[PDB]
């Protein structure tokens, strides 16, 4: 840490916490993740070296990895402001949705990117999101979860976030597939929207029966294979899809059938980002300057 300045923390991701420092050498000014260890799996230093050369417009930047004394340090590019902290900002007002639309067009630029380099993220949510005064986004902290493992008790006791979770993860499905990212996404979008989160779940069985309760409990019809998943039960609720227009009421008919199919059940079914990016909710994108209060 002697070569750094810790101006402030930023954040507590599930795998570490987040500090916004100055290089005293450079005098630049970085985001420094500490990792929370024995030997550190040099596997995972592998890995996460690897998304070194990820060079994306809407991915922040991971400039070094520095494996030292039981402690792994990813520095990155600092960007101004994270999503969550906006749409706190922007709560009694609303996103304007040309911003919202330009907001959520370059996350699937960003994630059809990773994704056709077979790069998950795993864990988005609102403070993973980067945002700066020019009107970027940029996804931020990718593996991790591909070099570790799914958390569940990090060394401060954090509270995980499980709004954002895919159902098949909460299923105790074994395989992850690019379609989680693409759910996380739909959640943020619907956020975005509405100004109120969509799945708030206080726990794993909470945030799966508050998918249910919206979307309808799962069945073979509509997602094959289901109830053989690890964690289904056929104990669970039959809850009846709700009408889709009381999910996201703000939004127009483009944007909820573009949001309806990346919150579709079955990971096969759930667009991909290449797709969603030709979606006609997009016909009409520009990009918009936000009002940053810094
Ligand atoms: C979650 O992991 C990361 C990784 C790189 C980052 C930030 C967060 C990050 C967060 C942030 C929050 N408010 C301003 N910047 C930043 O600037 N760069």
């Amino acid at each position: 840490m002697e070569n750094f300045q810790k101006v402030e923390k930023i954040g507590e991701g599930t795998y570490g916490v987040v500090y916004k420092a100055r290089n005293k050498l450079t005098g630049e000014v970085v985001a420094l993740k500490k990792i929370r260890t024995e030997g550190v799996p040099s596997t995972a230093i592998r890995e996460i070296s690897l998304l070194k050369e990820l060079n994306h417009p809407n991915i922040v930047k991971l400039l070094d990895v520095i494996h030292t004394e039981n402690k792994l340090y990813l520095v990155f590019e600092f960007l101004h402001q994270d999503l969550k902290k906006f749409m706190d900002a922007s709560a009694l007002t609303g996103i304007p949705l040309p911003l919202i639309k330009s907001y959520l067009f370059q996350l699937l630029q960003g994630l059809a990117f990773c994704h056709s380099h077979r790069v998950l993220h795993r864990d988005l949510k609102p403070q993973n999101l980067l945002i700066n005064t020019e009107g970027a986004i940029k996804l931020a902290d990718f593996g991790l979860a591909r070099a570790f493992g799914v958390p569940v008790r990090t060394y401060t006791h954090e509270v995980v976030t499980l709004w954002y979770r895919a159902p098949e993860i909460l299923l105790g499905c074994k395989y992850y597939s690019t379609a989680v990212d693409i759910w996380s996404l739909g959640c943020i979008f619907a956020e975005m929207v509405t100004r109120r989160a969509l799945f708030p779940g206080d726990s794993e069985i909470d945030q799966l029966f508050r998918i249910f309760r919206t979307l309808g409990t799962p069945d073979e019809v509509v997602w094959p294979g289901v109830t053989s998943m690890p964690d289904y039960k056929p104990s669970f609720p039959k809850w009846a899809r709700q009408d889709f227009s009381k999910v996201v009421p703000p939004l127009d008919e483009d944007g909820r059938s573009l949001l309806s199919q990346m919150l579709h059940y079955d990971p096969n079914k759930r667009i991909s980002a290449k797709a969603a990016l030709a979606h006609p909710f997009f016909q009409d994108v520009t990009k918009p300057v936000p009002h940053l209060r810094l």
